[PDB]
Parts: C-alpha cells; sequence; structure tokens
C-alpha cells in the first residue's frame, strides 16, 4: 500500500542527513530479561520469558538499493539460499572486504554517500505464542547491525536505525497475530554514521550479534540504580538503591530490595511509592529509594573478587508478585586526592592490555568459549587492566569481568581521524545531536556493574567545544569516576589524568603546535599537580618490546607515575584456502581491493589461533 | 539577552530537561542564539533560560558557551540561584531584613546571603519589586543598601509596559480588554497588566 | 504526484517527535545583505540586491489539518479574502487568544498533541527578475512563523520547520523559473515545540 511500497520509503534518503539518527525506539535500560518466580532471582537459572530467534534465515544481495524489486515483502523470491544467522556477508563469499589505515574508502565529501551501496535481505518466518497476544507488550531486541537498515513486519512498515555497536529495541504490540509472520529486514552499507568511525580494523557490514524477542506485563519495572558508601576506617557501609517504574500507577504497589549472600541473608527493606521533594512544586511521583547498612563487608579488589547479590521485586500488599530482577554488586571507591589515584585507601598500580574483538574463521562474531580463554592467558601472565578500543563490547564480557579479578576501561565510539584538519566535524555544533547520542546512550547501559573504573570519550577526534559539552555531562549525573581523554596534547581542560601516547622515556621531540615532552619533565612543568597514565606504549609488531625494562625502573622509583596500556593483544588475520585444501594467514590487501596498507594489521602479541609469540 | 527555554507546568520543573531524550532538541536554541549575535558591542550577559528547574543538560551547555566566548559572563536563576551553572548570584523577589524559609529552595536575606561560609561571587538582582497597580512601596530601602556595601549591584524592574488588548463595542467607543474575557476558559483575569506605563504609551504615577 | 501529494505529507507526523525538528535547512550568519559596490559599505545606503516581499497575500482558515483538500497546490481557492501580511489570523476575527499563568492549555502528555490544530493556508504569486537564474543562488528569508509550517514552491515539496522566534532561511535555487511563481504556506497551531515556550504572556500563532 501507502506509504509502505518501496518507491515511497526510499526518498527522502534518511541515510544521508545528520538530523535524523532514529525513528520508533524506545530508551536504554541494563539488561534484565525479566523472570517470573522470585525463586529464580537468587539461582539465576535460564528464563522462560526470554526467547531466541538464532538460526537460519532467507537472504538475498543486491548492488543498490534503487534496484529492489516491490514484491519481496508479500512473499520470499525464489533465488534466496539458507544462511545461518549471525554472520557477515562477506565471508560467505560475496564481495571482498577492504582495509584502511588513515584513508576513508569512499571519496570526501559529508554529508553525501556514493550511489553504489551493496544492499541486502533477510527474511524469517516464525509460530508465535496463544496467550502472548493477549496482554502485555512484545518488545523485539537486536543486539547488532551495520550500519543502516530498514524492517518490515508482515507487510508493514516499522522503523530505522543508525548505530552500530550499541544495541537497538524496538516495540511490535498491535502488529503480530495469531499462528505464523514474517520479518523482511533490508541491511545497507554505507551511511552518515559510517564519518564518525574510522578505527584501524577490518571494514565488514551486516548483522553480527544476537536477537532475541522479550515479553512484558501491562505494569512493568523500568530502570534502576545501586550506589555504594563508606566511613573512614572501611568499617560500616551504607548502600542506596532508586527503583524507577512505568505504566499505570495505584496506591497498593509495594517493592522489596533484599540483599543475599551465599545461602543466608543480611539486610531487606520495604516501602511503598512517592517522595523526597525536591525543587519546588513537589517530587517525583513514579520512584522510591531505599536505603540498607551492613556491618564489615567483604571487598572488591583485583585479587579477590567477593561478589554479593541483589533481588529487586514489585509486589501488592498481600500478596503474589509480578516481576523480579537481579544484579551483581560489589564494593569498592575510587578517587583522586593530592595527585595520586588511590583505591581503598591505597595507591595503585596499573598494568594492562589493549584488546581489540577478532576472530580468524567466523569474523567478527565471538562465541563464549573464546572470553574464557582470553581472560585465563590474561592472568596468568600479570596483568590486571584491560581496555576495549574502540567501541562497547558484547554485554557478557563484564560479567567474565566481573568473577574473575581484573579492571576495565570502557570508551564511546567517536573516531575522525582523516578529515582536514582533524576537528571539523567535531568543533562545528551542526553536529551536536548526531555526535552525543553516543555517549548518553552508553552510561545507561553499563552504570550497574563493579568493573569499570575510568570513562573515556573518544580516540584521535581534535579538540573542540564539543569534547567539553560532553564532559560535565559525565561529571555531573555519574560523579564516583574519572574521565580520560587522549587527543590534541593530552594536556587540555577535558581531562583529569594526563595520557599521551609514544612518548619517550630521556630523549624528547618537539612538534608544531603538539609537543611530546619527556615522561620525566610532564611533571616538572610550571602549574602542573594531576597524574600520568599512559595510553599507549611499546608497539608490537615482529620483533619488539626492545628497551622494555627502562619503563619498569622509572613506574617503581617516582611516586606519582602510575604504568600504561600495551599495544596490542590479539592479531587480526583472515584465513582463505588454497586448490591443495591446506589455509594459510592472509593480511592486508590481498583479497583484491585498493587502496591497502599491507603490513600494519598484525600487532600481535599473540598468534590469531591462539599460541604465543616469544 | 536570553535563549528560549520555559517549563513552568510540569511535575516537578525538571522532568524534560534532566531526561537526556530531549538533549537534541533543546541545544538547538542556545547554538543558534550565539551565532547570530556575538558581533554587536551592546549584549555583555549571556543566559541560559528561566524558571526550568535544574539538571544535568543546563550544566552541558554552560561549558559551551564559556568555550567558544570567554568575554562575557553566564547567568542562570532557578533552582535557588547558587548552583554551578552560574557566575553572578540572581534570586528572585528576595526581601532585604527579614527572610523566609522553603523546604530544599530557601530565599535568604539580601545581606545574608554573602556572609556564608566559602561564597565570594556578587549579586545581581534578576526581578524585584512588582508593580501591578498602585505598587512599588518600600522601594526607598534598597537604594541605601545598594551604596553602602561594596558588593551589592543593583536589580532589574517588572515589567515595564502592559498588555492589554482592544475590543469595540456597538457605540464605535473602545475599551482596554484583560485577562480571559474573549471567551476562554481558564483564565487568570488580573496578571496581565504588570504595568509602569500604560499601553498607549502615556505614565503611570 | 508522489511524494508531493497532501496524502503522503501528513503520516507519519512529523510534528509529534522530537527527534525531528527540521527539514532541508541552512546554517546561521548574522545579517549582513550583500550589496555589491564598495563605496555604499560606508555610507548604509539601501542595498538593491535584497528585496522585500511583504504586502498582500491569499488566506483560507481550516479545522484540522486533515480536512484541507487537494486541489489547492494547483489553483487558489475561490473562497480567500486578501489580507495583509506580517499580522495574525487571531486579530482578524475568527478564533479567541487564551491566556494562562502557569498551566498548559491542551492536556499534559508528552510528547503527543490533540487532534484538533487550527490549520491556515496562505497563497501568493510574484514575478521574478530575469538576471537572478542564470547564475548564482537566490535564498529566501522568514524572519518569523508560530509554530510548525510547511512549504510548497510551484507545485513541489521544500522543507519544513519547527522553532518560532529565530529565523528560518531555506534554498530555492533549482526550483524557479521565469515570469511568474506560486508559493504556499501551510501553518500549524500547536506542535512538540510548545511543550518548551511557557512564557506569561498571550498566545497568538
Ligand atoms: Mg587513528
Ligand atoms: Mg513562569
Amino acid at each position: 500500500m501507502i506509504t509502505d511500497s518501496l518507491a515511497v520509503v526510499l526518498q527522502r534518503r534518511d541515510w544521508e542527513n545528520p538530523g535524523v539518527t532514529q525513528l520508533n525506539r524506545l530508551a536504554a535500560h541494563p539488561p534484565f530479561a525479566s523472570w517470573r518466580n522470585s525463586e529464580e532471582a537468587r539461582t539465576d537459572r535460564p528464563s522462560q520469558q526470554l526467547r531466541s530467534l538464532n538460526g537460519e534465515w532467507r537472504f538475498a544481495w543486491f548492488p543498490a538499493p534503487e534496484a529492489v524489486p516491490e514484491s519481496w515483502l508479500e512473499c520470499d523470491l525464489p533465488e534466496a539460499d539458507t544462511v545461518v544467522v549471525p554472520s557477515n556477508w562477506q565471508m560467505h563469499g560475496y564481495d571482498a572486504p577492504i582495509y584502511t589505515n588513515v584513508t576513508y574508502p569512499i571519496t570526501v565529501n559529508p554529508p553525501f554517500v556514493p550511489t553504489e551501496n551493496p544492499t541486502g535481505c533477510y527474511s524469517l518466518t516464525f509460530n508465535v505464542d496463544e496467550s502472548w497476544l493477549q496482554e502485555g507488550q512484545t518488545r523485539i531486541i537486536f543486539d547488532g547491525v551495520n550500519s543502516a537498515f530498514h524492517l518490515w513486519c508482515n507487510g508493514r512498515w516499522v522503523g530505522y536505525g543508525q548505530d552500530s555497536r550499541l544495541p537497538s529495541e524496538f516495540d511490535l504490540s498491535a502488529f503480530l497475530r495469531a499462528g505464523e509472520n514474517r520479518l523482511a529486514v533490508m541491511v545497507l552499507r554505507w551511511s552518515d554514521g559510517s564519518y564518525l568511525e574510522d578505527q584501524d580494523m577490518w571494514r565488514m557490514s551486516g548483522i553480527f550479534r544476537d536477537v532475541s524477542l522479550l515479553h512484558k506485563p501491562t505494569t512493568q519495572i523500568s530502570d534502576f540504580h545501586v550506589a555504594t558508601r563508606f566511613n573512614d576506617d572501611f568499617s560500616r557501609a551504607v548502600l542506596e538503591a532508586e527503583v524507577q517504574m512505568c505504566g499505570e500507577l495505584r496506591d497498593y504497589l509495594r517493592v522489596t530490595v533484599s540483599l543475599w549472600q551465599g545461602e543466608t541473608q543480611v539486610a531487606s527493606g520495604t516501602a511503598p511509592f512517592g517522595g523526597e521533594i525536591i525543587d519546588e512544586r513537589g517530587g517525583y511521583a513514579d520512584r522510591v529509594t531505599l536505603r540498607l547498612n551492613v556491618e564489615n563487608p567483604k571487598l572488591w579488589s583485583a585479587e579477590i573478587p567477593n561478589l554479593y547479590r541483589a533481588v529487586v521485586e514489585l509486589h501488592t500488599a498481600d500478596g503474589t508478585l509480578i516481576e523480579a530482577e537481579a544484579c551483581d554488586v560489589g564494593f569498592r571507591e575510587v578517587r583522586i586526592e593530592n595527585g595520586l589515584l588511590l583505591l581503598n585507601g591505597k595507591p595503585l598500580l596499573i598494568r594492562g592490555v589493549n584488546r581489540h574483538e577478532h576472530h580468524p574463521l567466523h569474523g567478527q562474531v565471538m562465541d563464549e568459549q573464546t572470553m574464557v580463554q582470553d581472560i585465563l592467558l590474561m592472568k596468568q601472565n600479570n596483568f590486571n587492566a584491560v581496555r576495549c578500543s574502540h567501541y562497547p563490547n558484547h554485554p557478557l564480557w563484564y560479567t567474565l569481568c566481573d568473577r574473575y579479578g581484573l579492571y576495565v576501561v570502557d570508551e564511546a565510539n567517536i573516531e575522525t581521524h582523516g578529515m582536514v584538519p582533524m576537528n571539523r566535524l567535531t568543533d562545528d555544533p551542526r553536529w551536536l545531536p548526531a555526535m552525543s547520542e553516543r555517549v548518553t546512550r552508553m552510561v545507561q547501559r553499563d552504570r550497574n556493574h563493579p568493573s569499570v573504573i575510568i570513562w573515556s570519550l573518544g580516540n584521535e577526534s581534535g579538540h573542540g567545544a564539543n569534547h567539553d559539552a560532553l564532559y560535565r555531562w559525565i561529571k555531573s549525573v555519574d560523579p564516583s569516576r574519572p574521565v580520560q581523554y587522549e587527543g590534541g596534547g593530552a594536556d587540555t581542560t577535558a581531562t583529569d589524568i594526563i595520557c599521551p601516547m609514544y612518548a619517550r622515556v630521556d630523549e624528547d621531540q618537539p612538534f608544531p603546535a603538539v609537543p611530546k615532552w619527556s615522561i620525566k619533565k610532564w611533571l616538572s612543568l610550571p602549574g602542573e599537580t594531576r597524574p600520568l597514565i599512559l595510553c599507549e606504549y611499546a608497539h608490537a609488531m615482529g620483533n619488539s618490546l626492545g628497551g622494555f625494562a627502562k619503563y619498569w625502573q622509572a613506574f617503581r622509583q617516582y611516586p606519582r607515575l602510575q604504568g600504561g596500556f600495551v599495544w596490542d593483544w590479539v592479531d587480526q588475520s583472515l584465513i582463505k584456502y588454497d586448490e591443495n585444501g591446506n589455509p594459510w594467514s592472509a593480511y592486508g590487501g590481498d583479497f583484491g581491493d585498493t587502496p591497502n596498507d599491507r603490513q600494519f594489521c598484525m600487532n600481535g602479541l599473540v598468534f590469531a589461533d591462539r599460541t604465543p609469540h616469544p
């Protein structure tokens, strides 16, 4: 019909305009999946409401989005294969992936894209449950897409999304019906969001993470925050939690927050809705804040975990419960006082590594069995701090970085390392809305976890006014962690701890307008008090890590230096088969692309198997 | 000068400001002001908004003015007029000798503001001496304290011109109309004058 | 045609979504008006390039944006008066303006608006110069509209704007042609931008 024919969805193009970044999306929230009985919140058994949609799908490939036929949304075309999803369409043998270091693939001309976008068509037929259409809403969850995508449900239009790494969730309440249902998704290659991500990595595009479906009752809970505070002797502790609900309001609803450890319990609390007057008419009528207190805690550190367990549930006054969610919790406190990065009243010494998400066989897809070999092979070799570079990861990495013992540095999705000069798209304030939807929706996803201790804005994107604008927005809505930023010389107002890249130890080299002084010379300049943690040191391609012993004398003699991060952990290689069947590791631009850079894709501390370097 | 923000109806008055889903629509009314009015020699103080609560966004735009133009100060009123989003204190309707306490947003006395522990900034009033009907009584007591103390600076008077509308009878002679007499519901029926002169113009006493 | 029929401009509604605040707008700049010889910059004589379009226009009033007929953009309806522009349609005697102090006019429910928006239709026929279509671009400047508005040039679609007080400027380079030309503008009463302006004043549009 109209306007759900393909002649009217396409023009006017939404993937060329930086003022339209989304249509019909919901808010962000920490992941909870909403199981029903109160008992399984303590045991973390697999819930029955959360339903997964992995498996086999229908697929077809088109050279441009203007040549796709109109009869696709009615029934499936006879030319489709069967493709397992999640996967990229680059590795199956349709196109050739490209690799660059500093230059954009397409011609530089903002905000346009060329007229040959390789576009793809996915299709799926599924059955739905009978009772799910009677009451409540059924939320549909995409955890990954690259880069921009349109969606159709049963021959009608739903929405549109832009961002690549962070998830996207849609509402699908009144559309579907009993029995069988269709879903048709069209995926695009290049869009305006490609002008803000230019990391040193391979270039692939598709659906590469999980896809799931979820069910909620008509009254639900939406958000909740957990915060802790301490006295001076580390002997008495105060927990406070804030619970955000939604939907229909009544009077007789109650909440309950129970704190569990092992099998016994410690503290509990209930309260009804409403309170805490603020300026100046009234107070919030949808929130509650509960306070509990504990004696002699078991603290979280890098050496010993000592996790707790928390259950937050919503129930009536007699009464049967409706919802219960859970989040893990541990106790610590991070602060800067008099010029040292202090944790639990002790100075700290960081030794870490950068990690870049990659796999040789399946492309960008990460399974479960790889993330345990990474943490087990980091702990045995005396590391305790990992930096995710340069985008937020799968939502399961953090809880494996809770139970084992290492620190995590997190990052938004901004890099502009191609423009001339490198602060054109940042200082110009026409790009403030599209740039401030990649930092806000990170903090609301990753704020309950106990592992993250340092936020970071971006990397290699110059200096401007926007990086000063978002900085108070993190430092005004969460005051318990510091904020770090590198580019522009690593001295400016948009940071709190100095972080140069690739700074030497004794000699120094001057540049015009962005020097790199010596590491013992930074601290003695007139009017400088902050500490210094390196963001990148000791590049490691081929035979490298020479002169490494000279850093670890100065790291122990001086009081105020703190350590650094090592680039890089794992190689980025891809596999390819010959006529014999034997494989050989491929690198750079050998697939058949122009241009290329042909050696700067290894950066290896281990191989891609994994098997350790010397 | 001033941007275009007021949210004096919601419950509480920082719902649409603290929630960060409204940051793009709210940051297109301050940026496009500064690029229009920055060459003129008359404007000396920027101001963000009025009567819109306190939140994170009013801290977010503040460094954006103070990082692209450093030659003028920035002023903001709501929330108690003491917070981090301002540089000069500006309460509205603060008295001279007596004080009145409220929960969570007091209005202390004007000689008492400056002597609190850890306070150094000046004080320019944003609104004083409401002037509907016979008013401006007790006006002489402000202009003794404005000349004795060093660090007080003065204030702004609400309001200059009336807001009346005209309407014709069957005779042809006019009469000044006010409030909700056109035929609307609801209305407020006296708070539209606020006059220091009439609507002609012809001066009040 | 498609998509410049009125059945496809309206849904999906852009005046209910706080993520869409503009379509096809240019940057901001201090006002300069671009006269040609170097001598008149010192004397500030009236420039010849800057051309004003005040005067008389065609007008009609509709109770809701869903009942407007489709043959309006072809030729003008026979039921139009002649109205001098700039002016508000409240003072001519079509509706009744409203006044409040603290409460919103419509029912509080963000981000929606009710389904009876009083909408208006302006129309204008004008001649253009011959040499202006040969070289260079011809920028069109609106210095005020309340509140959200759509625009049509010669039966084709151009853009959409939201904000009330600050100006708005569009590009009109490749659309017009020699001789005579039409402009049809449709103005809306309430939109999402009404949830950020609540000053103590009269309510006109
Ligand atoms: Mg780079
Ligand atoms: Mg007010």
